[PDB]
């Protein structure tokens, strides 16, 4: 892929998070506490999950960002509708408002509905979106096997504005402590 001329500077909106999540001082980086981080509720943060939104909303256009997922378990990442559902239980689906890969117990698989395998030959450190409002396309891409890509969700219904989207997961095992984090342009 040649995206990397869309980039954009993504940071991360502190409302929008799960009340466990703690977000860096820059707004580049966010992990799992250990516990409540001492913050009020409100009707946008994620209730049930480790989630949090980027502050920036599409309607239009080429977008492009990189995220740092090394030595993480589990992730979710992608795009999503701004109009998501934010308290309770939800699958990950296009239904749903939501464009997006992880991991997960040693499997990468796209949030389709039913999910969908992915075939990745080189663990990716770092992961790469790519979003074309216009076009209806949703990219994702291998940064760590020189932009590889790993899955194209096509056709997509945005059906309004669209934020960077991402789950830190949770971390029972103690080994899924580490952060996600926006690179650098
Ligand atoms: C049971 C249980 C409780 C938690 C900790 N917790 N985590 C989040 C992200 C939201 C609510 C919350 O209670 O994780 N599993």
């Amino acid at each position: 892929h040649h995206h990397h001329h869309h980039m954009v500077h993504i940071t991360l909106d502190r409302n929008t998070a799960n009340s466990w999540l703690i977000i860096s001082k820059d707004r580049r980086q966010v992990r799992m506490g250990d516990t409540h981080q001492n913050v009020s509720d409100n009707k946008e943060r994620f209730s049930n999950y480790p989630m949090v939104l980027g502050a920036q909303r599409f309607s239009s256009g080429k977008m492009y960002w990189e995220v740092d997922v090394t030595q993480k378990e589990a992730w979710d990442l992608g795009v999503c509708r701004d109009s998501v559902q934010r308290k309770g239980q939800f699958s990950l689906s296009p239904e749903n408002g939501f464009w997006t890969i992880w991991l997960w117990q040693d499997s990468y698989e796209a949030g389709t509905s039913p999910q969908t395998t992915l075939h990745i030959q080189v663990p990716p450190c770092q992961i790469g979106i790519f979003v074309d409002y216009e076009a209806g396309v949703v990219s994702f891409y291998n940064i760590t096997d020189h932009g590889s890509l790993i899955y194209t969700f096509s056709e997509c219904v945005f059906a309004g504005p669209l934020r960077p989207f991402f789950n830190v997961g949770f971390n029972y095992s103690g080994g899924n402590a580490a952060p996600l984090k926006l690179c650098p342009l």
